[PDB]
Parts: structure tokens; sequence; C-alpha cells
DNA sequence: GAAGCTTC
DNA sequence: GAAGCTTC
């Protein structure tokens, strides 16, 4: 997750 | 180094 | 299955 918590996705 | 999970 | 970058 993230920045932050990628994406979800990317 | 490891917990911090949905989108096509 | 790839598709990812980090806070602590």
């Amino acid at each position: 997750t993230x920045p932050g918590v990628t994406x979800p996705g990317v």
C-alpha cells in the first residue's frame, strides 16, 4: 500500500 | 531487510 | 499469474 499503508495497484 | 493489498 | 516502493 501506497505510499503509504504500490497503490494497490502499481 | 520485512508488514503496508487490490486490478486487470 | 504480473504489477507494483516503500515506512519502520
